[PDB]
């Protein structure tokens, strides 16, 4: 018959499933620690608190602490926060990668942890046995846990609207330091650059703060301009990138061809090869590149962003063979990568 | 002023809150699996199985193969599957801890992952931020989420009562073997036994034949015995622990005093202690023992079963010392732990 043990089964690869089973309260329990703001209470105080001391700072009275307790001790296994025994206290600080939890600098993650770990954010990934087991219906999953397309749901729903802008101008300041820096040569010669979904508009606004001569443009769907801040030298524009592309000398696209099937990345593609010029234009997408032959730092979270997309936007992360393909298919003459040790790359696509 | 970087930070650092913030979706693509059946379809194929061939042996048809495609792809990525070239095709298997995938034997895990990983069952961990800043609410997060407290939710919601009360089942599946055979020596000199809060009778239905001598016992609420098959030789008891324990030489209690506060367990271990005889009675409870000095296999699910019960149940696990202190101030003599290798831990308390 079949397999019958007799000695003791290994507790570790029974621990490895519990672990998976129970991923979503490492989420949970770190959304509740940026909820209650631990890392910046601890960071600013300099040193490490008592449990009483935290307890004075939250953001309202009263507090649990036997909660705030067990929580801490969670947060501590995690290896995000520390505790040790200092002039006969229990003081609770932070571990170096809390450091990601620390407000004021271009690598707080603040925002896409809020974003991602929202309740209603979180919802499409219970739907991801009817993603393979459609019973034939063409819908995301997305549109079957909240009720229509992710973009059409944001125009109908303004805070959500906001936590996602929010999430994604989070995810563009934890890259803009490098592109500009180490890319800098990408931007030489260029008068005109739109970004295209550039959503509200982190990117254009810190391209043009390091190139002031560079005339920058962000194009984004009407109700995602609404929820921009005004402009000055920066022109906006809001539309439907499958039908206009604002013209330019480059454009950009961060985390926008990841959102759409090989069809329509090939339409935006072409859209935006007619829009930049024959001498010179560039097309430069930012978005992931999966390696599937060996392993990186990013290589799980990027795995994820592909179940992500097939859930939430109907898109898909690439491969580099992948990316050729598109690239090709939409009639370009080349491309180029440039890696800026980020969860994206650079992929510039040049035209004839 | 503030911290200033100026080489290149730490990629795996960062990685590892990509990690945590996405936990959930180790969670939930293991979910999407065992609906899908994959491990199963695969172990009884009995070698590995090209994507058609698994495609044709799902629950149900069509299949979308390139979301069957990517979501392996990710299990792959969390070696529970495997992928390889064999004779010229891509065929996926098993990984070892696939084992508690796969259905027919005491050790498969399928149960408590689909109690565990039900939306409305993980609902209340978005409630975490409020359990330390409660407004001086008294509710749990189960409440909160859900609208009554977990025993009378169940009494209520028939299907949920019943996938809780399988994941039980499976949970208890996982330890009897163990307990059966390395602590057969407490099941010495008993002619009775009642499992207070047994649940749907798994534990009991497993002492009573590998006792045939003893007259076992299954006490529960009205609606967990409602949930139970029928019973010839072992006695079903339905009531209220607080008010009623049926007097027996032992009394069993598992993962039953981990959801009650010291002042409850106090109660109900006192209730216990003059249940059974003066004369070499006992009570037996099997819970985790939390070790915040050193590092185990299940140490992370242990202290994420401690927040499970913050905020489903109003208990929590303990320590050695606390379980001491607890078992202390209900008046017995003094208690021992066996180790069996398990999430839990016996703890023989016994009486004068
Ligand atoms: N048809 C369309 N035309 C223009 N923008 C669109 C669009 N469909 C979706 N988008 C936009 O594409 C963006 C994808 S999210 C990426 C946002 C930003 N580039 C960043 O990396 O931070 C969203 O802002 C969304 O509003
Ligand atoms: N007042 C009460 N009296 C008796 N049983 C109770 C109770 N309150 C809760 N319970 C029961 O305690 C159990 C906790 S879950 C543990 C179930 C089983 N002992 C096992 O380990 O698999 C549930 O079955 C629940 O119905
Ligand atoms: O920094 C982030 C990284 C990844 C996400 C995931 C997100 N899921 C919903 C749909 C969506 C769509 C996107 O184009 C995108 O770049 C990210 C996401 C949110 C973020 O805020
Ligand atoms: O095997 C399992 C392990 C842990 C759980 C968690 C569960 N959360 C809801 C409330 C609750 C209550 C319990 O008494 C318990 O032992 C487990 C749980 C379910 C299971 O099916
Ligand atoms: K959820
Ligand atoms: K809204
Ligand atoms: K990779
Ligand atoms: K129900
Ligand atoms: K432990």
């Amino acid at each position: 018959g079949a397999m019958v043990m007799i000695n003791k089964e290994n507790l570790s690869s029974q621990a490895k499933l519990w672990n998976f089973i129970y991923g979503f309260a490492d989420s949970l329990v770190l959304k509740s620690a940026v909820q209650l703001d631990l890392a910046n209470i601890i960071h600013n105080h300099g040193s490490p608190m008592t449990l009483s001391e935290l307890s004075l700072h939250l953001p309202s009275q009263p507090v649990n602490q036997d909660a705030l307790y067990r929580v801490l001790r969670y947060l501590v296994h995690m290896k995000l926060f520390t505790k040790s025994s200092i002039d006969g206290e229990l003081r609770y600080g932070l571990a170096p990668p809390a450091k990601f939890l620390v407000k004021g600098w271009d690598k707080c993650m603040l925002g896409a942890i809020l974003t991602i770990t929202d309740k209603d954010f979180m919802a499409p990934w219970h739907y991801l046995k009817e993603g393979i087991l459609n019973d034939g219906s063409t819908s995301t999953a997305f549109e079957k846990a909240l009720g229509t397309n992710i973009w059409d749901y944001m125009a109908e729903h303004p805070e959500k609207n906001q936590l996602f802008n929010e999430g994604m101008a989070n995810d563009t300041r934890l890259i803009m330091s490098a592109l500009v820096k180490e890319c800098s040569s990408m931007f030489d010669g260029i008068t005109t650059i739109v970004d295209v979904g550039g959503g509200t508009g982190t990117a254009v606004r810190n391209i043009a703060k390091a190139f002031p001569h560079i005339k920058c443009t962000v194009y984004d769907l009407p109700h995602v301009i609404a929820d921009s801040p005004g402009y000055t030298e920066i022109n906006s524009i809001q539309g439907d990138m499958f039908k206009y592309i604002p013209n330019a000398d480059a454009i950009m696209m961060k985390c926008i061809l990841h959102d759409w099937d090989d069809k329509e990345c090939i339409e935006i593609l072409k859209r935006c090869k007619d829009a930049v010029p024959r001498d010179g234009g560039k097309v430069i997408i930012i978005d992931i590149i999966l390696d599937v032959k060996s392993e990186h730092p990013y290589t799980k979270m990027r795995l994820t962003l592909d179940l992500d997309m097939m859930l939430n936007t109907g898109g898909k992360e690439r491969t580099e063979e992948e990316w050729k393909k598109l690239i090709h298919d939409a009639g370009y003459k080349g491309y180029k990568i440039t890696h800026i040790s980020a969860v994206q790359s650079v992929i510039e696509a040049y035209p004839y």
